[PDB]
């Protein structure tokens, strides 16, 4: 089996590590390629089927897709792959031509091997790049192709609302992909605990990526501009052994973090404090780690300067931060005796953000 695993742009290596350890725990053999065909936010999983002997003394199969869906914090979707292929030139093709290429390719795929005769299906599409065709066109044409093909075998059953099987068709630049979406219509980063929806909230897979990159060890963790509390809640939910502190300036957001925390089951695990991060040291004396998604906004260059000056008074190990304001954070880091020990660019729902791992320069 081969699977297409999606996550956020620029965290594919962190996902791959996560999925590797989970799979080593089944005892199966597998390989993971990052960014198949050059496409960001994807891994290609090639695995053995996972077989055990059941209560009747027979070989039975365990679902790799369901195991990943229930146990991953970093993935968005787990898709069973039917095919994926480079349609060279397709961006430049006229619309009639592009859809011809897609239909012909789809007609030739053994899709009847991936659905029963009684199961209803629908087609969901996603498209990224510059084409003379839309996601809607793609969904129709693929949906046509699948239907014509299944009906050589029986009576296909369509259900657009509550299908039983979802074929997902994606076209990103000139790369076309078809598979079976096991995760469903709600992507995996959607958290049921999220009752309060902060307008700049962090996606939960990217929050788990920040946590990974901190390389936590049980020391105290502080989010000193914690907003609705995503990073601390995802930490508490990993059953983190260490102390968890959040600070937030505005009482409405802070109360929102408290609600999400209660809704998650983890309120007693996080200390939540109303405060200004520009005055951090009135609130705490020493913390091992700081992890934050900083405000993006001209008063920013000053807010950052002052926060990093106070952080410098309290931080024992590593800070992990994200922001859009490259020049503002890098000046504050430099001016304040910080050292950047990792940088990477991350896609955050259509916004390229920066992530910085820092430590004090004079720590050795
Ligand atoms: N000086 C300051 N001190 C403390 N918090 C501040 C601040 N200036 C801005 N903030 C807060 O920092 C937050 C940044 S974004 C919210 C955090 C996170 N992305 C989430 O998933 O919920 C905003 O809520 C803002 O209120």
């Amino acid at each position: 089996m081969k699977f297409l695993l999606t996550t956020a742009q620029g965290i594919e290596d962190i996902a791959k590590r996560e999925v590797s350890l989970l799979l080593k725990k089944l005892g199966i053999s597998f390989q993971i390629e990052e960014k198949p065909l050059g496409i960001e936010g994807r891994l290609l999983l090639e695995a053995e089927k996972a077989y055990y002997v059941d209560e009747k003394g027979r070989k039975r199969e365990l679902s790799i897709s369901t195991y990943l869906n229930e146990n991953s914090r970093l993935l968005h979707r787990v898709i069973i792959e039917i095919a994926s292929e480079k349609f060279n030139g397709i961006e430049k093709d006229e619309s009639e031509e592009a859809l011809k290429r897609i239909k012909d390719f789809v007609s030739s795929l053994p899709v009847e091997q991936f659905v029963k005769v009684s199961e209803t299906f629908a087609v969901r599409s996603f498209r990224k790049g510059d084409h003379n065709i839309t996601s809607i066109d793609i969904a129709r044409t693929v949906g046509e192709a699948i239907f014509e093909r299944l009906s050589r075998f029986g009576t296909p059953l369509v259900n657009l609302d509550h299908p039983a099987v979802i074929f997902r068709a994606e076209l990103i630049k000139d790369v076309f992909f078809l598979g079976i979406d096991t995760t469903g219509d709600s992507s995996l980063h959607k958290r049921p605990w999220r009752v309060y929806d902060h307008p700049a909230h962090l996606k939960a897979s990217i929050a788990n990526a920040m946590i990974e990159l901190a390389e936590l060890d049980g020391g105290s963790v502080l989010d000193p501009m914690c907003g609705s509390g995503t990073i601390l809640i995802e930490l508490a939910l990993r059953r983190y052994s260490g102390e968890i502190i959040g600070i937030e300036k505005y009482r409405k957001h802070l109360i929102g973090a408290e609600m999400n925390a209660l809704a998650a089951g983890v309120l007693d695990k996080i200390k939540f404090i109303q405060g200004d991060a520009t005055q951090l040291s009135q609130y705490v004396d020493s913390v091992d780690f700081a992890i934050s998604n900083l405000p993006y906004g001209s008063m920013i260059p000053d807010l950052y300067m002052k926060f990093f000056n106070e952080l410098a008074k309290v931080l024992e190990k590593r800070g992990v931060f994200i922001t859009t304001e490259k020049k503002a954070i890098e000046e504050a880091i430099a001016e304040n005796g910080f050292e950047i020990i990792h940088h990477r660019v991350i896609g955050h729902g259509g916004l390229m953000v920066h992530l910085y791992v820092v430590k004090l320069e004079h720590h050795h």
